[PDB]
């Protein structure tokens, strides 16, 4: 397809984060409406696509699900230029990937835009009795550096729906 064919904006996501946080099933619950309980790890970038409305044009959504195991993923940090926006994931449940947020958002403005919209999200959120990392955390690293945060769940589609879509609305509102 092309822009001004098929489609108003073509809009590159990427999402990034630890093995295990939820990336995959993330876009699988945006795509599909699907839940995945199986870790399958992601090694090469897979590619997810959906058409999405904002102000009424028709956007889609070209989204890059990445490798968070550090054994497959690539010293060459190549996927990240193009993107528009980037969803930055941690487990709530697991403090060590929340720890890691630095690196990963250090390693995506290392080698993308600074006109990047982030979206940070603390996924897992049906997990309340493991949490690990206070929602007020995860509010104030977006804060800290510029991000915008929200919590979901890929299992029970908790803002999932609102996590792609408010990414591509702060996108549109920089742009347009
Ligand atoms: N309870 C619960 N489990 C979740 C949630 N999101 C993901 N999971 C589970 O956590 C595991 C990892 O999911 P996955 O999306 O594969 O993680 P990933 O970040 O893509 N991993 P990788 O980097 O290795 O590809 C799976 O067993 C999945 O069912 C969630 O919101 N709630
Ligand atoms: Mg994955």
């Amino acid at each position: 397809g092309a822009m001004g064919m098929s489609y108003a904006y073509l809009f590159k996501y990427i999402i990034i984060g630890d093995t295990g946080v939820g990336k995959s099933c993330l876009l699988l619950q945006f795509t599909d409406k699907r839940f995945q309980p199986v870790h399958d790890l992601t090694i090469g970038v897979e590619f997810g696509a959906r058409m999405i409305t904002i102000d009424g044009k028709q956007i889609k959504l070209q989204i890059w699900d990445t490798a968070g195991l550090e054994a497959f993923r690539s010293i060459t940090r190549s996927y990240y230029r193009g993107a528009a926006g980037a969803l930055l994931v941690y487990d709530i449940t697991r403090r060590e990937t929340f720890n890691h947020l630095t690196t990963w958002l250090e390693d995506a403005r290392q080698h993308s835009n600074s006109n990047m919209v982030i979206m940070l999200i603390g996924n897992k959120s049906d997990l309340d009795s493991r949490r690990e990392v206070k929602k007020e955390e995860g509010e104030a690293f977006a804060r800290e550096h510029g991000l915008v945060f929200m919590e979901t769940s890929a299992r029970t589609a908790a803002n999932v729906e609102e996590a792609f879509i408010n990414t591509a609305k702060e996108i549109y509102e920089k742009i347009q």
